[PDB]
């Protein structure tokens, strides 16, 4: 018909339904009726979550819920960047860096902001210097200070609470679930219903009209949520949109996970999300407190079930017939349209990919941002869906690509896995990117280098977060930009940008506490 | 190896703000030299610009604004008013009566404020769709049209800036301030001479040209700014001239300068674009006189009509008048950049001056041949990524323009009426659906310099409101955001209030921009 929307009905109360319960809650609030609907599901390890740091500006700040509120009930800790370990040398799944040239083969995926310097990035310089063997210093070491303070475990906060460096954090989803819950029902109005969907009655114009539940209550909306995961009870099997596998991209589709107690008195707490190569996959660690997530991300193509559970077991010294163990099988890809009628999927029913780069709770929020800011009325005109369906098509893919050319792009070729990476085709997207990038230029640079989700969603993948993965897995430009031959003065100065760079790393090497120091305060 | 030696050909002003870029850009590094001939010159029309002539072209130059300003006898521009576009008649430079007001709207240089996260536009038109105003837009959202209709200065006599504002001047005085520039500063040699043949290698890329007097020039990069011959690009280089009249109508204009007394009327702090029966016309004022130019569509008027329509309505003698009569070519080429020759300015595109583009085409082109610069191998990455700066740079402005006409409620002359039957591309097409579904259109990410943000966020959604808001196309409903936020839509009360306090303090404490001009002389 047409008015403003009255009644929303969530379906799916896991992150995302919570999340989405609690952002529409907000955003709306005293507008509309929430419900959500969850039903009592077999429960899972909490095999953890790494974040973004638009998590606390784009989200928890939207909701009005200050860091520290969130941190201590949900047991959080701290994530300064993603550490690549084993993705340029040969060899079996293991949790130690292997030798490269004289050093661990690792390489950081920072938080930190990469320089300018006279309106030019620092990579530019750096590989300038590089291809003229005047520095033989990796990309990550020499353009950012937290990889010598990462290598330390370093706190990213002074023991006085001074941050020294951007940051996101490391915690159980489940956690964050429960306490959006309360928050949501407690202090949104928020109903919450705990029901099974067994029919969705749809009008002959092919929104939703009502779900019935299994005890035959019947609710109806005016716009219904779709966060019910993989199975996709509203968006793909009322709605019947098809979702877009993209196996022909990303060959991984499993995994096998569990949580390891951990001493973290005897070894402190790491700072950074570790994604360690194997011969099949890849394996998550993400360190919380007194425990850490961990779980191998394989091809089913590659690796049986069986092989995953022995080589990610073997990895960690456990016992493959004992360990409590999740397998899991991904749903990988995203529905053709996010959002079709009157119903919007948001979280894993809309799309997945492999945590490679932390995305799973950045494409909630980021989606209900687009939502809100596309939000219709009861007349649901088609262009704030087609709108916001472009934005998260764009949002997914562009992360498919990025995701993708960690693969592509490593040097190995040991195993079936590592070399069927290297014959798939990169998206003509991508490679116009990676054209750019070896023609020496910025891809999607930061207007600035100095908050506003409007712009990191647009950059979200911008210049430096490029150049870490691939100069980290040694693609680099095939020669120095063309603008630095007649920007000597540029090329002769930025020798003080570097040595800024030494000086902050020996610093903040020398003052920063250690993570487990800084965490253990904070209680 | 690196670029050496750089070949520009054409002396205008496109010219010279290239060799001055290029010469700043690269110095020390390159040898510029630069291929004009002697032309008939023409009368100084007038030039209206945008705020980032300074921050991204005189800054970057290291010249100052009141450097340049004084010596080109320049004067200060805060908006566009748009005059008569919505009432039948004649071309008369007086607003006709509407809706109980004058027939006149203002596109501003001014930010829209935000309240809560929502452009104020937003606010403005959900009140007045459910009759809660009566206010137009712009008077409604913005500080700058109550001072403009009183020739205010944007700066106190302290200089204190209180709104963002352009320039009006005439180029030719630019242009060779720019000439000397670039001659006594940065080592840029000045050949006047006329080019008489291009000699081609094998892979179709320019080896040298051959003057009139006999002399060979040969370069690694050649810039093309002959205007609209395209000497080097369509000539020589053969890359098709992509004509878009099947969006824009205007194709020619006459065009003068007219004396003015300043002390008896003041100065107005804005470019006018005066609608007339088969096209438009612009008004530039500068220092004791005024540019302005009949834009027109010679398939509606003939250069007759159009003389006497221009002519009459600005008092003046058709027989006696200097008069410069152009007929220009509208669209751009097929690729701006080819082998081993770049096409800037008018060379490279072209559109009618409605929202100020010209000189904003030269240094945003220059920016991102900078940003591509090539070596001597020219890989074709980097020419093809300025392609497409330069393609959707042009496109864009050419769907914003053609919009101006296209949503016009004129339908009085054959004009009006045929630019309803024209097509709109595919993506203004897109942003008009936006618009009317109460969405903003590109808005800026911050509402407080930075030419990349500048660039890419040409036409922001104050440009689409100020245009079509204007015009009196308003979206079909209020942003369904608003009915969800009861305490924004109640304290934007408050924000509309100091728009209105802003307004009357200004209005009562600047000086007359005459004031402020007089005082920087
Ligand atoms: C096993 C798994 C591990 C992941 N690990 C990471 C990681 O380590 N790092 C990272 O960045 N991202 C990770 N992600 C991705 C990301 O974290 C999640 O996709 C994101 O949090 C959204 O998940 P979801 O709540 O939508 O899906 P789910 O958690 O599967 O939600 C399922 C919910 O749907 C509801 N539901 C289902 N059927 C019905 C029904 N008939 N009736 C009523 N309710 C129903 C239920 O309430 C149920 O709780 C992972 C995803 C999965 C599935
Ligand atoms: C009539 C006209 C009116 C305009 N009005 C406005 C306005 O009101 N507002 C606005 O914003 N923009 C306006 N513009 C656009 C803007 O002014 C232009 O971008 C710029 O001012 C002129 O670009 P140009 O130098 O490339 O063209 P031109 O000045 O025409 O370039 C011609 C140069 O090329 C040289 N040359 C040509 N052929 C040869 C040859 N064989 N050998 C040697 N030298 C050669 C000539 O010596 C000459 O120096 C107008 C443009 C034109 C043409």
């Amino acid at each position: 018909m047409s008015g403003k929307i009255d009644k929303i009905l969530i379906v799916g109360g896991g992150t995302a339904g919570w999340m989405a319960a609690s952002y529409l809650g907000k955003a709306l609030q005293g507008t509309a009726d929430i419900t959500l609907l969850q039903a009592p599901d077999i429960p899972t390890l909490g095999v953890g979550e790494a974040t973004h740091p638009n998590l606390q500006t784009a989200f928890f700040d939207f909701l009005g819920i200050p860091e520290d509120e969130w941190m201590r009930e949900c047991n959080a800790s701290y994530k300064v960047a993603i550490k690549f370990i084993n993705w340029r040398t040969a060899g079996e799944g293991t949790s130690e860096a292997r030798e490269l040239d004289g050093g661990p083969d690792h390489f950081y995926h920072s938080f930190g902001l990469l320089k300018y310097h006279e309106q030019i990035p620092l990579s530019h310089y750096w590989f300038d210097r590089s291809y003229r063997g005047k520095t033989v210093e990796p990309f990550d070491y020499a353009c950012y200070k937290e990889p010598v303070i990462l290598d330390a475990n370093r706190s990213p906060r002074r023991l006085d609470g001074s941050k020294v460096t951007n940051y996101a954090w490391h915690f159980d989803a489940h956690l964050v679930a429960d306490f959006l819950r309360r928050f949501a029902t407690e202090k949104l109005g928020v109903r919450h219903v705990e029901d099974r969907v067994e029919h969705v009655q749809r009008d002959a114009n092919g929104n939703i009209e009502s779900v019935r539940t299994a005890t035959g209550r019947v609710f109806d909306a005016d716009l219904f949520v779709d966060c019910s995961g993989f199975r996709g009870l509203l968006i793909n099997k009322a709605m019947e949109e098809p979702f877009l596998d993209m196996s022909d991209h990303l060959l991984n589709d499993s995994a096998v996970a569990t949580q390891v107690p951990h001493d973290d008195d005897a070894n402190g707490v790491e700072p950074f999300t570790s994604a360690i190569a194997m011969k099949s996959g890849w394996t998550w660690k993400i360190p919380m407190l007194g425990r850490f997530g961990t779980g191998y991300v394989y091809s089913s193509r590659f690796a049986t079930e069986d092989e995953a559970v022995r080589e990610f077991c073997e990895m960690w010294h456990l016992d493959p017939e004992t360990q409590p163990l999740n397998r899991i099988r991904f749903r990988v890809g995203r529905n053709r349209r996010a959002w079709v009628g009157n119903c919007v999927s948001i979280g894993t029913s809309s799309c997945f990919v492999e945590p490679l780069e932390s995305t799973g709770i950045y494409f909630v929020y980021a989606a209900l941002y687009q939502l809100v800011k596309h939000f219709p009325d009861k007349s649901f005109n088609p262009v704030l869906t087609a709108r916001f369906n472009r934005e998260i098509e764009t949002m997914f893919d562009d992360t498919r690509d990025f995701i993708q050319a960690h693969f592509y792009f490593s040097p190995r070729t040991d195993t079936p896995f590592w070399r069927a990476n290297k014959e798939l085709r990169l998206a003509d997207g991508m490679q116009e990117k990676i054209d750019m990038y070896r023609a020496g230029m910025a891809i999607n640079a930061p207007a600035s280098d100095d908050g506003n989700f409007e712009e990191e969603f647009r950059n979200c993948w911008n210049n430096s977060s490029y150049y870490c993965v691939l100069a980290g897995l040694g693609l680099v430009p095939d020669a120095p930009s063309p603008r630095l031959a007649h920007m000597p003065r540029a090329t002769e100065s930025v020798d003080e940008v570097f040595g800024a760079v030494k000086d902050q790393q020996r610093n903040l090497l020398e003052t920063l506490p250690s993570l487990h120091e800084f965490l253990r305060q904070q209680h």
